[PDB]
């Protein structure tokens, strides 16, 4: 990987670290619609993303640079804004763990 893939690496691996699990387990593997019921998630959500994706892509060197690595991370974000209501705690768990991310993706080294 390229410094700015460690990078994204390094962010990758602590969003599943143990540090952050009480709120990013909702993200850890992909939305299984009919298990939980959502039987209109797919209707709604054109491109699912979850970390176990991100952590698949990022070990097959399929990201090319940081920005297409941020461009999946930031589409599990929006799936779940886009289908929980804004007062479901996933969403507050989505906000926790983005600030976890956008704060540490902005410290990308030049
Ligand atoms: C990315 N995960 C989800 O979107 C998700 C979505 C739902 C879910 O049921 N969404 C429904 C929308 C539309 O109708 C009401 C709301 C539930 C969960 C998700 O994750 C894990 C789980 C099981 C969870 C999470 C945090 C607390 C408790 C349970």
């Amino acid at each position: 990987l390229s410094e700015q893939l460690k990078h994204c690496n390094g962010i990758l691996k602590e969003l599943l670290s143990k540090k952050h699990a009480a709120y990013a387990w909702p993200f850890y593997k992909p939305v299984d619609a009919s298990a939980l019921g959502l039987h209109d998630y797919h209707d709604i959500i054109k491109h699912p993303m979850d970390l176990s994706t991100v952590k698949r892509k990022m070990e097959n060197r399929d990201y090319r640079d940081a920005q297409e690595f941020a461009a999946d991370v930031r589409l599990m974000f929006s799936n779940c804004y886009k289908y929980n209501p804004p007062d479901h705690d996933v969403v507050a768990m989505a906000r926790k763990l983005q600030d976890v991310f956008e704060f540490r993706y902005a410290k990308m080294p030049d």
